[PDB]
């Protein structure tokens, strides 16, 4: 008899959804598993008042199938030109759980992105009051950094002085990818917390370079050396309990992947949950598998933990080798794999 | 305007591969480069005289009428090759140069060398014979990081054997880091280098930034900007044992462009003003026809061309995409504007 694991129903506390038919063809392989999911804000154009969240929300809820259990919690695309009133009324009325910062640039118009943190320092400190969660996308993008330094290099200049500004702000560095990260978030307090996707666990730089180019590996914060990948899996095995499950599930058509500019993202949802069970056995560490999958996030957040349950088993499935959009495919993280661990 | 005469040059490093592709590529090379060394990486390699004779022949049959162009054939080295074969094809004027592919490196690598003590026997006689020694210098076990593979090479398999073959001549092709740049750079008279072009005008953020460029993937891997400034700042100081090899490595788009990208650069077309680009960008270009005309010749005991070609310093678009009869090829910088053009 296959061993089977069950666990409280999870949540994705780090999800891209898309919209249009491309949000239709994949909520299901999210509502399907999990109770709630962090959806994020970066459509075109973005997420960025309470109205558009209101449509997007409706939209979501219309793409998942009967009888799936799911709630999207819908965030706010920060930048220069938002109005701190209209992210409080959106926090004030459930709309809004949290808002995403995405790395600053000084070129970005100010309608979809931010120039510095000192531009949205008004915003930030209404986060900071009203207590809303600020979730970060932790690089810097100077053409000058060479691109595996810059988490670490935001750590630094960033992350740091941003909480040493605002001490009481809640703080999740998003699908985290670095010993440096880890480290950091290791030693910090109660108000920061991190998510961590299934490939970062699974793979390093290696995998997506040594034999060929796998654009499907290929995703932001870009995988790192393999002393990397090692320290952010004994975090998860440490029973660590701000760390929680954020697959960041990033869905691109295989013509925008396997072309001569690869967009970047892992279409991870399908997949993740077995994936994860894989890496915490893998480390001897499945009785912390649950908390990660299911607890840490609900209480870093003050929301309740889900009280249906799920189960895994210990069988092999493959993966399908793709999936259909109306116009070409989408192509999921282990397609064609054997996995070892799947959804009962 | 700007006019730059050079002697024409040679590629130190080139693929060709077979059948159409061969048919394709073979004229970006022939119409402006007087020889090229051309690796033996076929399916199956040239591991034999005979091989190489008939691939000299298709080659020769692929060069258009009016391109004076030598093509200077190599031998696939494997664990098991007969000294005597390499030998026979080094004195019978065949066989250039023989190249070592550490097993599973590097594309059309499975039959590759798995150790240099497997092949003691034939770098003896290379080294008695004066036949230079070609090295992909990469390590390959599993649990070494692809970006450490070249400097982890040099420390454990190439200063090794050159102080066990003191007379050995080598060339550490297509060399992507400082740490090869200063072994070469403070090397003696038989140690040389060839360096791409771009390996020359990008490093890796150019290839991972804003997204995931596979007409870039090439190996070794594009490496950190501070080994990228290293490399142009070995070729802009006229070192002279370091000189012109383009490693054009053509694929079909297809191939390049899938779930698992073959690596390779198909540069001939635009590698000759891409290094001009360089040199100027350097302030360097009195050392540039040494570099593409003169250091590789003079290394590997061969004349130098007595035939010169212009460059001109005009922008000119780079192609899209170059037909082959079942599929398509995409030139290094396709769709570019590119600087220097050869007149
Ligand atoms: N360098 C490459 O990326 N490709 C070359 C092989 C080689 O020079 O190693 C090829 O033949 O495809
Ligand atoms: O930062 C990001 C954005 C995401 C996306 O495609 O939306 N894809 C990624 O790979 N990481
Ligand atoms: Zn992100
Ligand atoms: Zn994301
Ligand atoms: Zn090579
Ligand atoms: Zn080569």
């Amino acid at each position: 008899p296959s061993q089977v694991l069950k666990i409280r129903r999870p949540d994705d506390w780090h999800l891209h959804l898309r919209d249009g038919d491309m949000l239709k063809t994949v909520v299901p392989y999210t509502s399907e598993i999990y109770g709630r999911a962090i959806v994020m804000p970066n459509l075109a154009p973005p997420v960025t008042t309470v109205e558009a969240a209101v449509a997007y929300r409706q939209r979501i809820l219309d793409a998942v199938p009967a009888g799936h259990d799911f709630t999207p919690l819908m965030t706010c695309y920060l930048t220069d030109s938002l109005d701190p009133n209209e992210l409080e009324r959106g926090f004030n009325e459930g709309v809004f759980t949290a808002a995403k910062l995405y790395p600053a640039n000084a070129t970005t118009n100010s309608s979809h992105g931010v120039t510095s943190v000192d531009a949205i320092m008004p915003v930030l400190e209404r986060m900071e009051k009203i207590g809303m969660p600020l979730l970060v996308h932790g690089e810097v993008t100077h053409a000058d950094i060479d691109i595996f330094d810059r988490e670490a290099r935001f750590i630094e200049s960033v992350m740091e002085p941003l909480r040493q500004r605002l001490t009481a702000l809640k703080v999740v560095f998003e699908h985290i990818t670095t010993k440096d990260a880890a480290d950091y978030v290791r030693d910090g307090n109660e108000r920061l917390a991190a998510t961590i996707t299934p490939q970062h666990l699974m793979f390093n730089r290696n995998h997506m370079l040594v034999g060929g180019v796998r654009p499907h590996l290929y995703c932001l914060p870009i995988l790192k050396r393999n002393i990397h990948q090692q320290a952010l899996r004994e975090l998860v095995a440490s029973g660590f309990n701000r760390v929680f499950l954020g697959t960041d599930s990033a869905p691109h058509a295989r013509a925008r992947k396997e072309s001569s500019c690869g967009c970047a993202g892992c279409f991870n949802a399908p997949t993740a949950l077995g994936s994860y069970a894989t890496v915490f056995e893998e480390m001897n560490a499945l009785q912390h598998f649950e908390a990660f999958c299911s607890v840490n996030g609900p209480q870093f957040y003050g929301l309740p933990v889900n009280d249906t349950f799920i189960e895994l088993v210990r069988e092999e499935q493959q993966v399908a080798e793709s999936i259909a959009l109306t116009d070409d495919t989408l192509v999921p993280f282990l397609a064609g794999e054997t996995v070892r661990w799947s959804v009962k």
